[PDB]
């Protein structure tokens, strides 16, 4: 599923990301925006041979299982393929495993380059939440 913003930013907040750890909900909008374009099915293959998947690109290496990663944890005990669903339970669930890691969300790379610092209340304007 191909995301709205607005309707992304409902979803989130349903399952309590808005300021989940600190992080207002503008931002993880915005993570979403730039990691998947909002898309549940984006999945990129890193130079590693681990693979990132879902609307907040989580990664193969630590956080889900792909049969393929050698020698990775699933720390969030799931197949990465539940992390493509239209339903972003699974996503949401295991973003809050990452974000409580120690880097916050600077774990998402689009995140710290594209919406650290930058005016991220922009990503709800407009919407009714
Ligand atoms: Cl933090
Ligand atoms: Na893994």
């Amino acid at each position: 599923k191909v995301f709205g913003r607005c309707e992304l930013a409902a979803a989130m907040k349903r399952h309590g990301l808005d300021n989940y750890r600190g992080y207002s909900l503008g931002n993880w909008v915005c993570a979403a925006k730039f990691e998947s374009n909002f898309n549940t099915q984006a999945t990129n293959r890193n130079t590693d041979g681990s693979t990132d998947y879902g609307i907040l690109q989580i990664n193969s290496r630590w956080w889900c299982n792909d049969g393929r990663t050698p020698g990775s944890r699933n720390l969030c005990n799931i197949p990465c393929s539940a992390l493509l669903s239209s339903d972003i339970t699974a996503s949401v669930n295991c973003a809050k495993k990452i974000v409580s890691d120690g880097n916050g969300m600077n774990a998402w790379v689009a995140w710290r380059n594209r919406c650290k610092g930058t005016d991220v209340q922009a990503w709800i304007r407009g919407c009714r939440l």
